[PDB]
DNA sequence: CCGACGTCGCATCAGC
DNA sequence: GCTGATGCGA
DNA sequence: GTCGG
């Protein structure tokens, strides 16, 4: 309902969270504080004890201890320690160079590369998606307004219907659910000629028409079904310039884009809550398919799609539109 | 006591 | 050269 | 770290 009634405590939880996943290695217990930063900032009352949090689905032992700390203290010292100290708190800020993880930070860290600044003086030791994520450490944190989303869909649509008019490129993420902002651009694709049951380059020509246009400026990666990279709007005449934004673009068999749309429409936490319960009905869904589960509990053939609704039907879920799906 | 905890595509690395 | 494993991001 | 077999 608000972020301030516990603010303090799921900051703290998310601040606990990223160390787990970047300095410790431990991805479950990344999860863990997460899932419990979600259930407590959805809690309508102010925490007022470590125990009655603990009522909370997701919140154990560890984590009340820890309440009644901040609670009786207004901090936590295993994390006021863990902020000073120069080597963790350098590793876990190296990750946010979009392709250093928490290996790659780690090894970074070991040979003395601790800051962007040294990340610049060594860019023999990093690889493409590195450099690039390092060249454009500030713009890929921004976030992309409304408006310029827009902007980004018109060239997209218009190149790729250039290409050939048969394409179907539709914008999901959050563009695609009305957010009044996006982190990235999420393009699906589809063509005729690209099914289950079966030309050569379909997301390749999409890719270097983008290149041509001087659109696509990057490539993070590139596959025959699946590229990221770097775009970036054309600018007013003597107008300054606009931030390069992240792109990603997917080649899905056309028997299966209403998955595709489904899953990457969003939202992450949404289309989570969706599979798990999926499961728990029956059924498996993933970005191609939603198979019926066996009396072994073992996947099935493909079932027929059609539209959104129909994955939404097989599950016993109501129809949410796009706009209803952030969680 | 201790195992589960989501999954896909691509770059890169370990190893034959 | 090749297959398979691992790191990574969404 | 938490839940649950
Ligand atoms: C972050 C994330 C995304 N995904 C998939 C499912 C999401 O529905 C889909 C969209 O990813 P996104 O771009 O991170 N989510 P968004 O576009 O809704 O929000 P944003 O404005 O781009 O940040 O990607 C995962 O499967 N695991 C993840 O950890
Ligand atoms: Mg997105
Ligand atoms: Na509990
Ligand atoms: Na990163």
């Amino acid at each position: 309902p608000q972020e301030t009634l516990n603010g303090g405590i799921t900051d703290m939880l998310t601040e606990l969270a990223n160390f787990e996943k970047n300095v410790s290695q431990a991805i479950h217990k990344y999860n863990a504080y997460r899932k419990a930063a979600s259930v407590i900032a959805k809690y309508p009352h102010k925490i007022k004890s470590g125990a009655e949090a603990k009522k909370l689905p997701g919140v154990g032992t560890k984590i009340a201890e820890k309440i009644d700390e901040f609670l009786a203290t207004g901090k936590l010292r295993k994390l006021e320690k863990i902020r000073q100290d120069d080597t963790s708190s350098s590793i876990n800020f190296l990750t946010r160079v979009s392709g250093i993880g928490p290996s790659a930070a780690r090894k970074f860290v070991d040979e003395g590369i601790k800051t962007l600044e040294d990340l610049r003086k060594n860019e023999d030791k990093l690889n493409h998606h590195q450099r690039i994520g390092l060249k454009y450490f500030g713009d890929f944190e921004k976030r992309i307004p409304r408006e310029e989303m827009l902007q980004m869909q018109d060239i997209v649509l218009n190149e790729v219907k250039k290409v050939d008019s048969e394409y179907i490129a539709t914008v999901c993420g959050s563009f695609r659910r009305g957010a009044e902002s996006s982190g990235d651009m999420d393009v699906l694709l589809t063509h005729p000629s690209f099914t289950s049951e079966s030309q050569p380059k379909l997301l390749h020509q999409v890719v270097e028409q983008l290149q041509k246009v001087h659109f696509i400026t990057d490539t993070l990666s590139k596959g025959e079904t699946k590229f990221m990279g770097v775009c970036q709007l054309p600018s007013k005449n003597d107008e300054k310039e606009y931030p390069h934004r992240r792109i990603d673009i997917r080649l899905i068999p056309k028997d299966q884009y209403y998955c595709g749309v489904l899953y990457f429409t969003g939202s992450d936490i949404f289309a989570k809550n969706m599979r798990a319960h999926a499961l728990e009905k029956g059924f498996t869904i993933n970005e191609y398919t939603i198979r019926p589960l066996g009396v072994t509990g073992v996947a099935g053939e493909p079932l027929p799609v059609d539209s959104e609704k129909d994955i939404f039907d097989y599950i016993q879920w109501k129809y949410r539109e796009p706009k209803d799906r952030s969680e």
